[PDB]
């Protein structure tokens, strides 16, 4: 019932600021955080091994796009590795993002674990040493990080202790972030892995979000000073029933209405699968939806901004301007979505148009 | 992880339809809703006897006000006794307030009962037999109802069982008014006693509604079918720093901003102690305060809409045209504020 | 973090005694509190006429049986109308039950009611005006109180919100008592409905426990003031797997080991629809279960004691004697039981 | 509301038997689980270097003395650096400590780190990677764990806050522990430091219990598999008023019975502050408490079982068996109270709380 500040207005505002510039009306976020095990898979779709030198190229790749990527995108979050690297310039990528106008994030959990007793359930870990982590990675460029948190429907999933304890631990990052001046990005992903319809979705996210908010005020956190990252609400991917992109859109604006505070600066939706063209179009339906939205809904993609340049790249030197080509095409198409003023036409090729789905 | 809907589609249009009609544009509620026992003292301050007859008569004062008041009241609480009344002419109090274009409203809640082993705190009961009630107010002519649970600022107060506690019973309270087609006015009042800053006020305020909102989600509460009815963000009574009413705006907006749903339909808040002019007057404020509201922010006045009329009136049946007129001017003064235009004669620092 | 003492040495001591008393060794609760509605089925059953008459009658029968049963009862749960009425020589109830040497319960709740939401889930009803009506039941001579929550064990039941809502209430029903003098008997029902297995039922007999108690914390129950009614655990009612009563004693007593803190004075364990003789047989092996139990592991039984004494009554007042024989075999059998003296002559699976 | 096993019937019957080994009767634990910067302060206080020599050679003393302490000893805790350290003769310390017929434990918690928002407050860290490290531990000679929660008793804590949250991560710990076949003692110490009354210590440990076990319920701990080592109830260290042991013990013992399921196996008090003979004495007096005890009721100490010998020692290899012996008497004097038998001879209403 004693308040004790957990930050001074100071620190409030560089928080607050900090969140706002990389939401900002047009901008979204480019989510390069995978890791070495995670980026392996994506080189190795395109017979391009894993190796430091290849992922360096191929962030570098994606950061050094031209100025017309400048407004549409707010943010970056990296992985380690690719925050310590540079650019054939010499150049840190931190500089390289900054130089554009993007405030530089980085990811901080260390992956899920499971949950003993629950249905393959998991919690996420990485709290450990986190305040040091974010004050190193503050002095080295960082202003915001990443941390997510994975949950399933199924039919006992997502529990109620996968919720509370997801829940919490996200509480528990944002907190320790706040400490050391860095925007905290929650994600409690709900995977669309299932067959569950539009509704079920709805309902779960609604339950989840409810969870993290309350997680959240336990833990005394700034919202002002932090950015919202969850699934948007769509039937499961192996779901009959078909939804129009409307729908998803009511569906999702309505799930955080009922649990997002006012006070979230931004909600910065994954893609979680669908593809580059399915991704643009739901968020240009969500900033289109009819009811009012006190915060900020623009992306935070990592596939739905990668598929086409990846494919375009094929890890050979000689594709750099082709692949940068796709994905600036991806960046202005979201930089359009997230303001409803985004309008299919008939390029981004066919690989934009495929699911990038993954079961896990 | 499965849903079990509460509520039908058309259940849940009705609910937020009355929700809306009720929190309109310039629209606030005259909380009118006083028991036997409450309305004791206002009476005693004015030498008038506590009789079925003056209840009923001063009643029907408020409600038969000139249609000067129509496009100021949205919504009137009535308490049980003053449902089954009627005007001299006959017609039913509830037929009064619609003809004017209001919702009727009841209060349910049957009073605080002490909470053992905390520093005098308390919880609300009421919920007993509750959905009976509401199908037959429903069918009597009320589209929503009030519940008031009461905290307070202290030393060790309000208290993790008090918080807890108040919030779940609001949710059950919510849960069967929505299963009986009424809506929900959510009361978790925090009172403005003690020498509390408006810090304290913000941060206390600020849990109580987080606990609230898990707790309403937690029941499976139709948040857009609902209202809350909270304190404005003051410093404490005693309290000997003072502060402009742009800060208390800015620290009621902070504190709603943060715990507070999009979803939820309207904030209609209490005047809890301030005085009409007072009440007005930081209600305009926290309309014009420079953040995004995404709810209607109005009234649910009770003392702050009936303090100058209950005077002029002085239980004295001649004293009629004078008592309204002050009740009109109030409603007319309410209006305006809730539209932020009322004058009566970010901050990250939050 | 700070306390706020709900009780004083001097209430807690008779609290205390209170509970002991009821389940002091070889003795259990006869619980006779069938509302007029339950006991409507039961004189159905064989009959007879639901009058107030015959429902007297039938609870004089019970109630002034030969001093064979005086050893077998410490306590006695009494419907509201049975708490006030009289047998055939002028004597209260309470008065009959005291000179026995029984203490006298009241069943307070006033049902379940659904929770929506839910998929047929429900919480119970009954604590407006509890403070008042307690005070009351304890000058008229009743010492301790019964308070049934129900929950299913299904597909998505038992819930989150249907275990936390319903250890909520228990917990403010038992605060309200303990203020009142009067022993709580916290009675979470799991219904046996259903075709789920062993394991299942302890799991969620472990998992409802645990939130009672810990509600019971928070709201600051004296837990050695109070008994605890649970159901045995046992396979649902419908399932094709079968067990032994060693099993069943098994699962019982290390799910209450897992979650009943040793303060909580005596367990009553409740029949849930076990034959007379099943009810005995399950309460004897818990007691001669090898595991440690530092609570009275006894019974309060409704239908257990009562189901041949009906049965032999018939509505006849001819068949008394007849009536009360059978209901002294049960009283008799179960008071060896809650011993481990009846004859009806790898624990980590668990 | 549906169950999904944690551990195997096979799995819950290694962890109960190891849990019940460690408090057998008769039996306590030797916390001597210092970290480097914990045991350099003892170091300090007898003018000796904190050299890994000097700390090996210590941990020698304690877990080499003779076999008087085989029975009084049911299992040690290590710190990291000594799970991997040989006596002198060779051995690794588990298996001098195993042939003592000790079990061995190791901390695995990596301290406490401050909660924002809270007056002081702090939560603990360790999780990450925890389950690899058990795995390696368990295969290492270790069979249980210790990971230490630190609350404090003040105008505004233990906040709501820091319980829920010590609560909630004392699980994940225990969790993660059970699935590596190692046996979590929980310890959510609440610290004397303060001058609150004995009442009031009673009152938040109560609560703070109450906390820990639900979570652990929630988390589906298996609580056979389990120790609890938590804070005897005693007035604050300021406390102006004082007790007696006989009020501390019903304190204490009242609070356990209040919030403490019976299936946990047993209770291994931390000495935190107490001297080596106030912990004794409260210990025996706990034992000898007049209330039902569904638990082994022993000790965990620390500084209650080294104090003398550290001090006997001084850092010099001559006083090698002074110190040995002081440690030694404690054992004793311990595995004497953990059973009521204790006495300063030697080896031969309760409604008001």
């Amino acid at each position: 019932p004693h308040s004790h500040p957990a930050l001074t207005p100071e620190q409030k505002k560089e928080l607050s600021d900090i969140a706002h510039r990389i939401v900002a009306p047009g901008k979204g976020i480019l989510a390069a955080d995978e890791s070495t095990g995670s980026i392996a898979k994506r080189l190795q779709s395109i017979g391009t091994e894993n190796t430091e030198e290849n992922r360096r190229f191929y962030r570098q790749l994606l950061l050094t796009a031209d100025d017309r990527v400048n407004p549409c995108i707010g943010g970056v979050i990296l992985f380690h590795e690719t925050l310590y690297q540079k650019a054939d310039d010499g150049r840190p990528f931190p500089q390289v993002i900054k130089s554009k106008g993007g405030v530089v994030g980085i990811k901080v959990d260390k992956g899920v674990v499971p949950l003993a007793g629950t249905n393959g359930e998991t919690t996420t870990q990485g709290l450990d040493g986190l305040s040091e982590r974010c004050a190193q990675y503050k002095k080295d460029g960082a202003d915001f990080a990443k941390w997510r948190c994975v949950l399933k429907i199924g039919e006992h999933t997502p529990s109620a202790l996968a919720i509370m304890e997801n829940a919490n631990v996200l509480a528990r990052y944002a907190s320790i972030c706040q400490q050391n001046g860095i925007v905290p990005i929650v994600e409690p992903e709900i995977l669309p892995d299932g067959d569950h319809d539009l509704k079920r979705c709805q309902y779960v996210t609604e339950k989840v979000l409810a969870a993290v908010y309350k997680a959240l005020s336990d833990h005394h956190i700034y919202l002002e000073g932090t950015l919202l990252k969850p699934n948007m609400v769509t039937p499961g991917h192996a779901c009959t029933q078909k939804y129009s992109h409307e729908e998803i859109a009511m569906a999702t604006v309505t799930a955080l209405r009922r649990t997002v505070p006012p006070a979230v600066t931004g909600v910065t939706f994954l893609s979680g699968g669908q593809s580059e063209e399915e991704a643009s179009i739901n968020l240009n339906a969500i900033n289109k939806c009819p009811l009012l939205k006190p915060w900020a809904l623009t992306f935070s993609y990592g596939r739905a901004l990668q598929a086409s340049a990846l494919k375009a790249w094929g890890g050979k030197k000689e594709n750099l301007k082709a692949a940068q080509e796709e994905y600036v095409k991806r960046a202005l198409a979201n930089s359009l979505a997230c303001q409803g003023k985004y309008t299919p036409s008939g390029q981004a090729g066919a690989a934009a148009s495929e699911s990038l789905f993954i079961s896990n």
